[PDB]
């Protein structure tokens, strides 16, 4: 449960009549889940037309780039109008997980590979063919990584 504040202030086209009512802006919330929780997700500052007879919507839509999450809420406010709709197309706090395996996968075919250079070296000491080759995302025989490299289980066996 995170509240996402809104401040809401006239453009120039209607910021002599405000000023006249002396009402010069509006600051309304909205509240967002865990899922948006996100460093990119940042309370926005908004122009919109003060108008003393109407109230408007102000709408904040979430999505994200990565899986489908999305969002939507929506809330009233008294005497502005036409409020740009808020959108925050982000990588959601699921998917900021996902990407930066990247660092991980890349640490671990290191260490299997200095492995490998240790059992080749070790074979070619003993009279075997020295057979095993390093790993890469397109030929990687670690199961715990198959989707995110080809999984070749025989690969070195
Ligand atoms: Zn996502
Ligand atoms: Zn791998």
């Amino acid at each position: 449960m995170t509240r996402l504040e809104v401040l809401i202030r006239p453009t120039e086209q209607t910021a002599a009549k405000a000023n006249a009512v002396g009402y010069t802006h509006a600051l309304t919330w909205v509240w967002h889940s865990q899922t948006w929780d996100v460093d990119s997700v940042r309370d926005p500052s908004l122009r919109a037309d003060f108008n003393p007879e109407k109230v408007g919507w102000v709408s904040v839509s979430f999505a994200c780039t990565q899986c489908t999450a999305h969002y939507y809420t929506s809330e009233q406010v008294k005497y502005f109008t036409n409020i740009p709709p808020v959108h925050f197309d982000v990588v959601c706090a699921d998917c900021e997980r996902s990407v930066q395996l990247d660092d991980e996968i890349d640490r671990e075919h290191q260490e299997r590979n200095a492995e490998i250079s240790a059992c080749n070296a070790r074979a070619l000491s003993e009279g075997r063919p020295a057979s095993l080759v390093y790993l890469s995302r397109d030929a990687c025989d670690i199961p715990e990584h198959s989707g995110r490299c080809r999984f070749v289980k025989y690969l070195n066996f």
